[PDB]
């Protein structure tokens, strides 16, 4: 029907493919978005900056309440199940037999139309790649798959085999899901063991793109290559530095610095020969997007970019600072869009500088420290940050979590099994290992981008390392006295406080949930130790 044959794809049980477009040049995929006859969520706008602009419906962030994953002989005792020890988790265990009634759900929708099938892979390397194959009735979703996954060569093409297959059938749900002991009728489900994704309900983009970080995130660690909820970068002397956070709390912003090469900003892997990116595009948030801020992401908004639930007003302006659809409002554009980056392969060496990014909201914490390899461990494994996004944040939330790794949200192992594999890579390398507030403080206001920026700046150029530094109480956490470009005042918490007891209150609030949250870890003789890294009171 187009590159692919109709009987492929009866193979995964979609029958009567009438039209098949395969792997579509961002030409055609501008062309399908601005036809006129288009209705309901399907339909495109052009806006003033030159990029289509969409509505994704009801949801406009994930849904982990709808996560399932297939509880089978392959995933049995290799999951990390919502079901069973200590773990709070979205890893909800699924019957092979609901599975296959969703998935007639799936392949029936797709049955009988025009489909969309894009080509891909998920890893810049291709020794541990995934090639995937997606399908969607609906244009702006290949869109998004084609920016957002590494898009492969027509040499590449021509020998591509599909390990994963990703249907999403965002036009169905399922009826049945009451008698079926379901949350709702939309789904996201996962088998490993047919090696395919099913989404049903929600047209979120955002599923596909985590829900194949979710499967990289359990198959790398298993042969000891670890995989990161980070962004990275490169300096022309090769120094590599990672940024570890949730939604949010900095990880794109920061990442994109004209000083240094871009290598991706949000998922990567860390094997033998460094850290590569998972990706081929950017996923950035807009809301209160201003160009004097974000230069560079602002620019890279224009033709083949896709935003996301974005207010357009009738002369096709966007309003950046409307967040009444929601507040995760998105934009994503193929990784290209950004002039300093590396290329043409997503990857560099081994990183030196890890930085764990947290949006504290009770403005206790520093906004820098330099950990010990013990509060790096600590840390790590507590997850403190704020879920600002995901969904809809910024004004919903923050709401104070403690994702582990930060990214409890996909992880489909243990956590002990990430901080491992990323312990490994950073003793071999030599790394060192930070913790930046790009949250709150005393004042009731978020750090400024400029004071956050001018600190990455002192990291990355060492002035962090050789300045005199002294301890904060309970925490622990080593605190420079003075660093270049970075106002003084803020480096002590204490000092945005009237009076440093507003801070003891607050901090002993905050330690008490970092001590109730790490005992789930006390299992383990390690994790038991690690007790010592954490606060005190
Ligand atoms: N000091 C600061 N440092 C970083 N970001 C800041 C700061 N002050 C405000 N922000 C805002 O916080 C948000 C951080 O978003 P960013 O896209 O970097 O999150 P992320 O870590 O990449 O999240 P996700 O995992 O959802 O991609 C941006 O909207 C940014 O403008
Ligand atoms: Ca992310
Ligand atoms: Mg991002």
């Amino acid at each position: 029907n187009n590159g692919l044959t109709p009987q492929e794809l009866e193979a995964y049980g979609i029958s009567d493919v009438h039209d098949i477009v395969y792997n579509p040049s961002y030409d055609l995929l501008y062309q399908e978005e601005l036809d006129p006859s288009l209705t309901g969520y399907e339909r495109g706008v052009l806006t003033n900056l030159g990029a289509v602009a969409v509505d994704t419906g009801i949801f406009t962030g994930r849904s982990p309440k709808d996560k399932y994953i297939v509880r089978d002989d392959t995933t049995r005792d290799t999951f990390w199940w919502a079901d069973k020890g200590k773990g709070k988790n979205d890893n909800k265990p699924l019957s092979p037999e609901t599975w296959q009634h969703l998935k007639g759900l799936v392949t029936r929708q797709l049955s009988g139309k025009r489909l969309f099938v894009v080509d891909a892979f998920c890893g810049a390397n291709p020794d541990t790649r995934l090639s995937v194959r997606f399908i969607t009735e609906v244009a702006w979703q290949a869109h998004f798959v084609k920016n957002m996954f590494i898009r492969p060569s027509d040499e590449e093409l021509a020998g591509f085999k599909p390990d994963f297959i990703v249907m999403n059938g965002a036009k169905c749900t399922n009826p049945q899901w009451k008698e079926q002991g379901l949350n709702s009728e939309n789904f996201v489900a996962f088998n490993l063991t047919e090696r395919m994704q099913l989404i049903g309900g929600t047209w979120y983009g955002g599923e596909m793109k985590k829900g194949m970080f979710s499967m990289m995130n359990y198959l790398l660690p298993l042969k000891g290559i670890a995989s990161m909820h980070c962004s990275a970068n490169v300096g022309e002397k090769g120094d590599v530095a990672v940024f570890f956070g949730l939604s949010g709390t900095g990880k794109t912003t920061l990442s994109t610095d004209p000083k240094r090469r871009l290598i991706g900003d949000d998922e990567h892997g860390w094997d033998d020969d460094g850290v590569f990116n998972f990706e081929g595009g950017c996923y950035a948030k807009t809301i209160k997007l201003s160009k004097e801020a974000e230069p560079e992401i602002y620019n890279a908004i224009r033709r083949d970019a896709l935003l996301e639930n974005v207010t357009v007003r009738e002369d096709g302006t966007i309003d950046f600072d409307d967040g009444s659809k929601t507040e995760n409002t998105r934009v994503s554009y193929p990784i290209y869009h950004i002039d300093n980056i590396v290329k043409p392969v997503s990857k560099a060496g081994h990183a030196t500088k890890v930085i764990f990014l947290t949006a504290d909201a009770f403005g206790v914490l520093p906004p820098v420290s330099r950990l010990t390899a013990d509060q790096t461990q600590y840390h790590f494994l507590s997850g403190f940050t704020a879920k600002l996004a995901g969904t809809e944040r910024g004004i919903t939330e923050p709401t104070p979590t403690f994702s582990a790794c930060f990214g409890a949200a996909f992880l489909s192992l243990h956590p002990t099994q990430y901080a491992e594999v990323l312990v490994k890579r950073m003793q071999a390398a030599g790394a060192q290992a930070y913790l930046v507030n790009t949250g709150w403080n005393g004042t009731g206001k978020r750090i400024s981008i400029k004071d956050t920026r001018a600190i990455i700046d002192a990291i990355l150029n060492g002035s962090l390392d050789n300045a005199e530094t002294f301890t904060l109480p309970m925490f622990n956490l080593a605190i420079p006295t003075e660093l270049p470009g970075v106002d003084t005042k803020i480096l002590d918490p204490r000092n945005t406080y009237a009076s440093p007891e507003q801070w003891q209150e607050k901090a002993e609030t905050l330690a008490k949930l970092f001590i109730d949250n790490f005992d789930k870890y006390t299992d383990t003789p390690a994790g038991a130790a690690l007790v010592a890294a954490g606060p005190k009171l």
